[PDB]
């Protein structure tokens, strides 16, 4: 280990992930970002990534809107999928948040991005944390 950063320097996020069993769905709802570094002062365009893995279809994409000039994003919308917790298990969320500033770069520029295990029995009931994104480095369990 190295010393480095101290903290999130990425930025962080909260989601409320519940999946029933009743009606066999995984609803994931995006409260709203903070501390998203900005690639550029003039303004960035931060926007929520949600794939479910490891299937990554470029079909079923399913993002938030995508602010302007802010850093600080707020959607606070509600997002479902029908799959069953059997699945949804060994199944994971791909969570990333990047800036759609594709004007003068020719890149996605990654700002920060968090994976979370759907392998908890304690879905049906749901949960609310702020994933601190984290660096691309990470294994990639799909």
């Amino acid at each position: 280990g190295s010393s480095g950063s101290s903290g999130s320097p990425l930025g962080q996020i909260q989601l409320t992930i519940r999946h029933s069993s009743q009606r066999n769905k995984l609803i994931v709802v995006v409260h709203a970002c903070r501390n998203l570094i900005a690639f550029s002062e003039d303004g960035s365009d931060p926007y929520v990534r949600m794939y479910l893995l490891p299937d990554k279809r470029r079909s079923g994409r399913r993002k938030t809107h995508v602010s302007k000039k802010t850093l600080n994003p707020v959607f606070d919308q509600s997002f479902d999928f029908s799959v069953s917790l059997p699945e949804v298990q060994r199944r994971t969320l791909d969570v990333a948040v990047k800036n759609s500033g594709g004007f003068l770069s020719k890149d996605k520029g990654l700002l920060g991005k968090v994976l979370v295990a759907l392998a908890s029995e304690e879905l049906a009931k749901g949960w609310t944390q702020w994933y601190d994104l984290t660096e691309d480095s990470g294994p990639s369990s799909g």
